[PDB]
């Protein structure tokens, strides 16, 4: 028992982290097979960052301008291309610790682990969600760019995120591993504002299930509701709308607890309308939305 | 910027996790050099757990009754001893992935990362504190016993915890890696109650510093206080007393923010007396106490 904000074990991703240096700029890359993936702004002076033309800036760069270091050994770059906002550096050595992997583009509400790195060395691991405004609320200092987000399915690392940017509000933006930004963000030192940071309703419901499963039951009410009635209250509280797809996904938690999804919805509705009254659920004073239904099931069943 | 509950990268500890089976009981062990460390109750039937005499139960066990599996390869046990509540199984093979390590017994308030494992396989990593009642609030199902807590100083894993027990309240108890329980707990299926779970005051202060550093400043008040005046309010709120040793340790955060420690104490005092009024600090509605001053400095400076 107990329920913790839990990241994947990071070992498989630690074995992929390299330092990439172009001129004076150093950040992290992800070495998978004979390719190193890094943010393309590695080629930029922070003067360049104000209005970079990456294609033009790239003409000035050769294979040998990209310095790739894995531990304290340099990799030979024999190839470089730009894919969207990432650089793929072909190296002459396949990463011997390459895990089985996929590149996946996740949806808002999806959670993943970040291995925060500096000079290609891991400093820490935490669990995140893609916000409904396609930002993440990370922990990232200068040099953290190239750090990646991932899920693990048994032995397969699904890489879903690469860190690129801190917005003026101190929330984070980045790309999938094909270099396409989540949201409308661009790799340019220009004021860019996030949209409404809504609560991930399906993730709150999952976590209310995790709470019941772990003995925290004080908030279970005697009410039910409908998706439409629930959604009127959701909209009012900047909660994301709940779909039959969200209800479907919560079914297994519904089964294990004997609490119908719409009953748990009615409990959430009262928690929105009444607040916590100084109480806590799983040692939180606010409703947590960075556990997916899959996360709750995984942690509640001990998947490895 | 941003501030996350952050675990150490787990890779160095993943490379140490084995499955230990004695009779029908399977849990996790920690393989360091040619020794596997596991909870001694691995020898117990849950019938044995009601009033075990471990010395007597151990007489009945030989080297070959302890089945140690690392990945899908069996290690040969050539030796076994009991040290307090752990078994040390001598194996004929040094763990080739043994990191540099220390065994350390941590103080209440000290944080560490848990790699939660099942059948010697890692399922997840989270950050904990030793509570002032020498419990931890973990996430641990059946088979999680032998999972370890650790800190990393650059390349040196300090192992501080091994999971042994869930108390009837669903909080956790375990040993240092010399097999001595944190607190008054024993490895027996007998009702054992935790003492008062106090807030780790020095850790709250650290986290208020982390908040200011990351732009959350609304709670900074115009007051200061004294350790004695602060401690009268602390005692009243089941906060641990604050010592000049806690103040000393906060000095670097004091320096970086220009907020005297006793001024931050007075801000905390008002937050206790006034509550949050529905506001949040670093996306929490309650005062976080599982970041040490060292943790805040580490994450705020990007140590690897
Ligand atoms: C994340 C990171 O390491 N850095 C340092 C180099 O680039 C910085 C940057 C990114 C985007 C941008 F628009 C300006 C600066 C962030
Ligand atoms: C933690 C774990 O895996 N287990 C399974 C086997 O032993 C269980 C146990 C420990 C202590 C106790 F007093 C009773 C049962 C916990």
């Amino acid at each position: 028992s107990g329920f913790r904000k839990m990241a994947f074990p990071s070992g498989k991703v630690e074995g992929c982290m390299v330092q990439v240096t172009c001129g004076t700029t150093t950040l992290n890359g992800l070495w998978l097979d004979d390719v190193v993936y890094c943010p393309r702004h590695v080629i930029c002076t922070s003067e360049d960052m104000l209005n970079p033309n990456y294609e033009d800036l790239l003409i000035r760069k050769s294979n040998h301008n990209f310095l790739v270091q894995a531990g304290n050994v340099q990799l030979r770059v024999i190839g470089h291309s730009m894919q969207n906002c990432v650089l793929k550096l072909k190296v002459d050595t396949a990463n011997p610790k390459t895990p089985k992997y996929k590149f996946v583009r996740i949806q808002p509400g999806q959670t993943f682990s970040v291995l925060a790195c500096y000079n290609g060395s891991p400093s820490g691991v935490y669990q995140c969600a893609m916000r409904p405004n396609f930002t993440i609320k990370g922990s990232f200092l200068n040099g953290s760019c190239g750090s990646v987000g991932f899920n693990i399915d048994y032995d397969c690392v699904s890489f879903c995120y690469m860190h690129h940017m801190e917005l003026p509000t101190g929330v984070h933006a980045g790309t999938d591993l094909e270099g396409n930004f989540y949201g409308p963000f661009v790799d340019r030192q220009t004021a860019q504002a996030a949209g409404t940071d809504t609560t991930i309703t399906v993730n709150v419901l999952a976590w209310l299930y995790a709470a019941v499963i772990n003995g925290d039951r004080w908030f279970l009410n005697r009410f039910t509701t409908t998706l439409n009635d629930f959604n009127l209250v959701a909209m009012k509280y900047n909660y994301e709308p709940l779909t039959q797809d969200h209800v479907d996904i919560l079914g297994p938690l519904s089964a294990q607890t004997g609490i119908a999804v719409l009953d748990m919805c009615a409990s959430l509705k009262e928690l929105l309308q009444n607040g916590m009254n100084g109480r806590t659920i799983l040692g939180s004073a606010l409703l947590e939305d960075e556990f997916t239904p899959f996360d709750v099931v995984r942690q509640c069943s001990g998947v490895t």
